[PDB]
């Protein structure tokens, strides 16, 4: 094309979830009060499930494995040189795995924070020299985990600086000091009542003697303690100075947060996605940004649909439509015939989307993506979009070199038609 | 008179320079030879240093307001406000995203605060308030990642602040250290009040000596980590840890330290005591601007001389000007190399470039050797810019490198030195 990050898609569809919403039934309820209701209660079943273990679930086979092969180093870090062998072997040393799992206590993520392969915040990238493999790829980087996330801990490095911790979508390491302990009181407390859904990207969560306590983005649940007609006041979980968890109360406008679940219409759906729009892509949301599937389980939360945090599993939930075997054409055309604007994920390898109905005779869909595989005078590369777009199936179509003859849709496995 | 052929083999390893095999990288060897235990200045001197160092250190909690113009605040969001270089997705910063932090950041009301502060988790001042990066060139040479260009300087914590602005969200502070302004997540700050100050200035100031020293109360409980460079008042070694209380203002918690983990400030001054430290930032990886809680050429050099109570400005071109100048920059390479083994005094002197600030440790097999912590030696391959990494702290000759192949630059980094700074000032 013309412009770095550019395709002709971008021109073609709208990159304004509300014009598909319009041709969808904008006001339309996609799910009846009682199926969403039966949704959201699954929701929270879901979100809570660490407070109600009693061990942690995750083999030390698994916490040990991507320590390396015989412990030895991997990749490059962030000087683009291998990783150092000294410093590697103390990162294993003071994981202290003999001792696996050495806690069981039940906390509260206070902060965004992230789950690790390995206890530092330091990359590794596989291959800095090779398109896709290289920054910013951090391979250590597991997920994102939003503020309010609860967490089962299991296991805590030699110096207490890091913990190994459960959510209900994923287990990895996280920095201490953004986990704070509950107690039966916490626990019963934070779960009763109506919970809000943020509705904003970087809503900052002061209380009112004006201290700032954390940034919650879309995605985000915590409860309701009360609202009135343009506010709503949220309980924000702090770490005391002893480690514990204590609630402050923080208002928002009614903007900011609603009572979960929002309804499920396109027009509501639309203007959450819209806030998403044009978001940089973070690998297993690197810098609080998004990756495929973090941007469709964020997006689907404040309606209190439950979507794992992996781009195939999420394509595992509600109803599978297999496209597999099926000509370029054929797929798209299958996809039209049975997909369901706004409920329907298009799944391949490594990359999922949400269905948006059809614009302009073509199938439209929502993703954040990274970049087009190409080959150019024999190198390997990428044509990055690296952002939350709409496009067609096919968005690298004009890319000079793209690998695959098809594009997206000639890798695409299957449909997933919201909700199971 | 016949020029070295040059070389064409890349060292056997990434990363590797022979330099590296030439001088052993442990700082007792260049210690041993100046004599380990051999106090380099005299008593009194160190401690005029070190009541410099804590005058300094405290300054901003004797601001009544932030000393920085709103026009210093202003500029780096860009000429007439457009968009400056390149994002974590390795595309230019999106228009609309770029706005919307300077429309948050409040700056017709600046300065929106005045109050004082201290950081209780290791921290950075960011040039914009935001922790996303900016690359001038993510395809050139030294101007990709990890040169984020919105790095100004980590912050360690119980450093104290001055903070002068909030953005409209109160998400961030505009602050002052004693060595840098610029944007700090606001929960990285604890609010101070006189009581606090007083306690906490009172009595001795200790020195953290080992980097990745995790702070945990006796209940348990994880507080921070602290790097060497930091210092916290002394209650083995108890040190005061603030902690950012609920309610938003510092409360201390006492920690228990080994006596290897932390001393009363100032340490005394040796080229022994000086390579125990240096040691345990050996093979640290190089981060531009304490990237990473890395540290760069700058920042080795002013932790290292922290627990010694010799204060060093962030920027290397003003620690070259801190100590008594020396300039060579007209002589040529092996004038300016036996200038520095004339004048030089191991392990009080820094070795100045532009970009670039040593510690000269000596002669080494009649070689001036040096630490620091370094990217790498500039480098061309069929006209384009590259760098062979050493990315690193590490010692070496004034010349490392000039067994890289595309490095047709016979003299190194001598050759682009300007002087030499024998401390203290
Ligand atoms: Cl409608
Ligand atoms: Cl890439
Ligand atoms: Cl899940
Ligand atoms: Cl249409
Ligand atoms: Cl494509
Ligand atoms: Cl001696
Ligand atoms: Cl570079
Ligand atoms: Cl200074
Ligand atoms: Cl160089």
């Amino acid at each position: 094309p013309s412009r770095e990050g550019h395709v002709a898609d971008l021109d073609r569809f709208p990159q304004d979830l509300r014009v598909y919403a319009m041709k969808a039934g904008a006001d339309r309820q996609l799910l009846p009060f009682t199926e969403q209701a039966a949704q959201d209660a699954r929701w929270n079943r879901r979100f809570f499930a660490p407070w109600r273990m009693t061990r942690i679930s995750v083999p030390v086979k698994d916490v040990a494995a991507p320590f390396g092969t015989d412990g030895r180093p991997r990749g490059y870090a962030e000087n683009l040189l291998p990783w150092d062998v000294t410093r590697w072997g103390a990162l294993a040393s003071g994981a202290a795995l003999d001792l696996y799992p050495s806690q069981a206590w039940k906390g509260i993520v206070v902060s965004n924070s992230a789950l690790r392969e390995v206890p530092t915040l330091r990359p590794m990238f596989t291959a800095p020299t090779r398109a896709g493999q290289g920054y910013p790829f951090d391979m250590f980087q597991r997920t994102a985990v939003w503020m309010g996330t609860p967490v089962f801990v299991g296991h805590a490095t030699a110096d207490r600086a890091w913990l190994y911790v459960e959510t209900a979508f994923a287990a990895g390491w996280m920095p201490a000091a953004d986990v704070a302990r509950v107690d039966d009181a916490f626990m019963t407390r934070y779960e009763s009542g109506s919970l809000a859904a943020i509705l904003r990207d970087d809503t900052s969560l002061n209380g009112a003697d004006g201290t700032h306590l954390a940034t919650a983005h879309i995605g985000t649940v915590l409860p309701l303690s009360g609202a009135s007609q343009v506010g709503r006041t949220v309980l924000v979980p702090v770490r005391a100075p002893e480690g514990h968890a204590v609630v402050v109360p923080v208002l928002l406008t009614s903007g900011e947060a609603a009572q979960k679940p929002v309804p499920l219409t396109p027009g509501n759906m639309a203007e959450l996605g819209n806030r998403m729009m044009g978001q940089p892509y973070g690998w297993g949301g690197l810098y609080e940004d998004r990756d495929c599937s973090s941007t469709l389980r964020d997006l689907f939360t404040p309606f209190g649909l439950w979507l794992p945090r992996n781009s195939a599993s999420q394509a595992k939930a509600g109803r599978y439509v297999d496209i597999a075997k099926l000509d370029a054409d054929d797929k798209e055309a299958r996809i039209v015939a049975e997909g369901v604007p706004f409920m329907t994920l298009l799944w391949l390898r490594g990359h999922i989307t949400l269905y948006l109905g059809l614009h302009e005779g073509q199938a439209a869909m929502f993703h954040n993506m990274w970049g087009i595989r190409t080959h150019r005078g024999g190198v390997e590369g990428r044509y990055v979009l690296g952002r939350a777009v709409v496009t067609s199936t096919r968005p690298g179509l004009d890319v000079p070199g793209n690998d695959n003859a098809d594009g997206l849709l000639g890798r695409m496995q299957g449909m997933s038609i919201l909700p199971g």
